[PDB]
């Protein structure tokens, strides 16, 4: 199967999925490899090619540090890259239904990883079930991460910031110019992503340059107002220079620093990324999005507040135990290998881990809010995960949804409360961050795979809802007497729960918690 | 002039006020003197008398400790009793217009003093200007204060609690049964009072036994939800027993303690009142209202919340610098005799004075709210007075008004922002607590007295507004092209400013401050 694109012909491969066929085009290039003098620059457009580009395997993942905290453990290793790392990593994948569609809705995935890690080639991001089952086209891209994607010296095109957001954007253009050839509709494109991928999706809603490259957005466990999502121009400067110090690249002509950094092996850059901040957390985003005057014209909070963003429908949601995952990456007394019953003093030390530069009154105020016991030995353990999830994911996603919907558009909010029967992390970690993804992608649809029956059905439903959102702007499942998903409005704040038993309509998720994070904490 | 009452004839005296005459009946009795075995009991009804009771001078003030902090100083001494102290103090005054009215509206004053001090015979409470100028009848009563009025051992009729609130109530009955004889309308009775007198007025709105003894209410700088206004049953017990300890009256048959206390000289009781709490503030109400199952059937906060109170119009208001007065009664670095520029560490020590049993996080949170400077040397001085006024008077009055109006009735809120030209306290103390009273009573109407012209006019207006509230339920001044006073509603929260220059309609008095006191602080 050979598709003609604007730049050249590309060959895919046939896949057998569920007694049907999907066609996959794995590793199509979308930019000049950002090597040599292109390191740190915005992605540059690709020269046409003769011959047939073979898109028959996933390409290189971008350079990145790996999670080595639990060698041999699937719970953590399933997130690590499964493809060679390389600076030559600007590739994308396309799964198309077979038979070839006429004007399919397009679903474009943006992975998370803190803006520091990630790749589109993970097993949990495999778009063939969606292409098979819903007859959508699924697209995914690799984009640069860490200092290579987000190093900033604002105004200086040598290292402008946001390069990895420009990678995403240039892939959205490729879909604009090329997807009709695969049988896709460029006028029906939905972006979806999780955590940093979800934050990215929210920034595309704000970037004027992304306005006409997509239709609708889905934000899983992430939004650009989360505390980890945007690097201040002050922090960025300090970090660009700390990285310079550490590689012998300190200069004074800022363009001589970059030039120096373009001579380091990618691996010496990775090495020194971790130390650019005196104290990091398990939630550190050393090099992330900045206000660059290009992708992002102003503090995104000001943009949200004042309604300067793409006017369209959004689907936003979070998982029940967002914060637990991060606890075993530094909180005293925590372990995946035991029940992690911790003491008040452990709790207090944990805050110091997750809130390193916070005043002592700031931290006491968290403790005060989260320890009015309602005792039970898991009290402190449970409270620290809630602290981390509410502050970092849940409260920002809920505030993002309120503020966006106040400008007129329909918004749908979910609370994902199902733990995988297959989860390799312990029970106390619950419904973890990242563990809705396999449901969205339709992994439990694969019978050979050891999910329960209830899981198959949960995933089938979510897939239908996501696909109806993409195609029609309405995440309903209309055929099987299912709970209607109400629009989220900032008065009532109705949201839908996603679980194997019963979907519920509920209101005002985490209302007391978010009043704290949203209205008081920004002050400390 | 001899009026026949239910109990006997009473003779008044003629007064020349403003080229007119008022008739005053000063010191009419309204209960058996609460002496001997009646000490600590609810007021008992008075036996009829022959002869003409001469009501030609103010009677005894009830026993009470005196403010000796500034001997020879008018600013403080003007609040001290001006009549012999005596346990024989259950008397009331009546000023009636001359010529004698046909069916005059009645204004009943209840003084403040923290429930510990006060008398109706103060110069600033003289009702003759009101009777002269508005042709209302003004009534005032002495009621027991301190342990003699509010000692509690709940359920035990020997010392039930709330005795001084029952004194007020029995005086409201006297007006019910007797005021028609003076030319008054028992069906048009408005209670007004300041601070503890205003808190008392708010408790009469809740007491079912007071429902039919009045029509409308005015609350100046006080309400029953202020932190000083209601003694917990736990604190009351501890205090009744501490007082017992201190007078050698410790027993075990609780009725033997009271009997013991009935043998102490009133002066040994006064002496030991101050020490019943280990740490007091300048705002201490050692012996105040309790939930007694009689006057007050349940925690008044629960009553307000659930709309169990008299359904009628209220006028409520506060002064601009409520808290300043209390600062020179114990806050380090403060003096009426200098500008009281204080340091951060002084501020911090001051909180310890005003919030003695508050956790250290509680106090840091006050500091945090009140010290986000917007530096200037009076910053800390100004912040401590605001802390004290917002917490103690302003925020509770505003919350009382919100909650009352949510049940349907019209409510009018004022912010009094005029400093007397005659104020003997320094400039930095501003528009003090207590210093609207002379305006309400029409003192600046007396030309001989050295108030400015603007003050005369301010008082004339307030008097008209108060009298129209009493007579008609609407505090308007309709004749002189004056600002209309809008109803207070919990959505808009409109209030009227009272000053010599310009009355303004404004909204949401102290909105950030009260969110703090009202929604966060109750937690610490
Ligand atoms: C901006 O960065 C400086 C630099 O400090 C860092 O130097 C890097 C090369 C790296 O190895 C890092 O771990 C190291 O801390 C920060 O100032 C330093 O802060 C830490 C603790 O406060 C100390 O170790 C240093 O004594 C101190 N040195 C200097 C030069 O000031 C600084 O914290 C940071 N500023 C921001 C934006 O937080
Ligand atoms: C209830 O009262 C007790 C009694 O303490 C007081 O005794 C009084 C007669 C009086 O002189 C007063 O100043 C004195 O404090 C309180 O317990 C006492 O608390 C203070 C300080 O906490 C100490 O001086 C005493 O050691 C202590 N003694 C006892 C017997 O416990 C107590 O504070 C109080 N409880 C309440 C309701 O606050
Ligand atoms: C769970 O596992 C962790 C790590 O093995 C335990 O934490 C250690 O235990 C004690 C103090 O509690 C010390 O030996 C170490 O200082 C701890 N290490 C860390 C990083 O916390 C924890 O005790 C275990 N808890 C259980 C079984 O409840
Ligand atoms: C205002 O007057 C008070 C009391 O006279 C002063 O406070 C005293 O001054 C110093 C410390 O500041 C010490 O001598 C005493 O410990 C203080 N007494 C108290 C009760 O605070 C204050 O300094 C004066 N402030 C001025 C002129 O600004
Ligand atoms: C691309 O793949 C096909 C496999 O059938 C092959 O015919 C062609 O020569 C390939 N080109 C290469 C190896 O780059
Ligand atoms: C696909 O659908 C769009 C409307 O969403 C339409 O404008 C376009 O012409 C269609 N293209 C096809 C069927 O080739
Ligand atoms: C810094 O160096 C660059 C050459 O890479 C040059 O273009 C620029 O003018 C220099 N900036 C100054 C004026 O220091
Ligand atoms: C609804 O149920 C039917 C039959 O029970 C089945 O074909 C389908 O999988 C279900 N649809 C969705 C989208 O949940
Ligand atoms: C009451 O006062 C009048 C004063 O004119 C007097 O005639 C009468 O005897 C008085 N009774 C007393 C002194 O108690
Ligand atoms: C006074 O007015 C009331 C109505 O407010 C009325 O019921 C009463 O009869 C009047 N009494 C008089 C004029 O004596
Ligand atoms: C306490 O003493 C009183 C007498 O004053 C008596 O009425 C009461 O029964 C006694 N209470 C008891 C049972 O201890
Ligand atoms: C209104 O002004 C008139 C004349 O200027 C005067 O008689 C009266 O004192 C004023 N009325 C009030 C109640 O303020
Ligand atoms: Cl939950
Ligand atoms: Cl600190
Ligand atoms: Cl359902
Ligand atoms: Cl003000
Ligand atoms: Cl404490
Ligand atoms: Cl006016």
């Amino acid at each position: 199967i050979i598709i003609a694109t604007k730049n050249g012909k590309v060959r895919g491969m046939q896949l057998t999925v569920f007694g049907g066929t999907v066609t996959a085009f794995l590793g199509i290039p979308y930019a000049q490899p950002p090597l040599g003098r292109l390191r740190f620059k915005k992605p540059q457009s690709l020269t046409k090619w003769s011959d047939i580009w073979n898109a028959t395997k996933y390409a290189n993942s971008c350079c990145q540090n790996i999670d080595q905290s639990f060698p041999g453990f699937h719970g953590s290793e399933m997130w690590n890259p499964n493809t060679d790392l390389s600076e030559d990593c600007l590739y994308l994948n396309v799964w198309i239904p077979a038979p070839k569609p006429k004007n399919a809705t397009v679903l474009i995935w943006i992975y998370g990883g803190g803006f520091q890690t990630g790749t589109s080639s993970l097993h949990v991001y495999d778009g063939k079930f969606l292409a098979r089952v819903e007859r959508v086209i699924v697209v995914s891209m690799n984009y640069r991460v860490g200092a290579l994607g987000f190093l900033a010296l604002p105004g200086n095109p040598e290292a402008p910031g946001n390069m990895g957001l420009f990678d995403q954007q240039l892939a959205l253009q490729w879909v604009q110019k090329n997807i009709a050839a695969f049988g896709g509709n460029p006028k029906s494109v939905t972006l979806f992503g999780e955590s940093a991928g979800a934050a990215s999706v929210s920034l595309h809603l704000l970037s004027p340059g992304s306005h006409s490259l997509f239709t609708r957005a889905i934000l899983q466990s992430g939004s650009f107002n989360a505390p980890w999502a945007v690097t201040s121009l002050y922090e960025a400067r300090n970090r660009t220079l700390n990285l310079a110090k550490l590689t012998g690249c300190s200069r004074e002509n800022e363009t001589e620093i970059i030039k120096c950094l373009r001579n380091k092996d990618p691996q010496e850059i990775l090495l020194n990324e971790a130390f650019v901040v005196p104290y990091g957390t398990p939630l550190s985003v050393n090099f992330g999005p900045t206000v660059d005057g290009d992708f992002l014209t102003d503090m995104p909070d000001i943009l949200l507040e004042l309604g300067q963003f793409k006017k369209t429908q959004i689907l936003v949601g979070v998982n029940k135990d967002e914060g637990t995952a991060f606890l075993v990456y530094g909180a005293p007394g925590f372990s995946k290998d035991n029940n992690s019953i911790i003491t008040r003093k452990e709790f207090q030390e944990g805050l110091k881990i997750f809130f390193p530069g916070v005043s002592e009154f700031g931290k006491e105020s968290i403790l005060f809010h989260y320890t009015d016991w309602v005792q039970r030995p898991e009290n402190y353990r449970e409270a620290l995960g809630d602290v981390v999830g509410d502050y970092n994911f849940i409260c920002p996603a809920l505030e993002f949804t309120k503020k966006f919907s106040e400008w007129g558009n329909n918004a749908f909010f979910y609370y994902f409360e199902h733990r995988s029967s297959k989860l390799p992390w312990p029970e106390w970690m619950g419904v973890m961050h990242g563990y809705e993804i396999e449901f969205v992608f339709g992994l439990p649809l694969e019978r050979r795979d050891q999910y329960t029956k209830a899981e198959e059905i949960l995933s089938r439903s979510i897939v239908k809802r996501w696909a109806n959102f993409a195609k029609y702007g309405n995440p309903q499942e209309t055929q099987n007497q299912s709970t209607s998903w109400p629009v989220f409005k900032s008065t009532e704040q109705k949201y839908l729960t996603l679980n194997t038993e019963s979907t519920r309509i509920m209101t005002k998720l985490r209302a007391q918690q978010c009043r704290f994070w949203t209205s008081f904490f920004p002050k400390v």
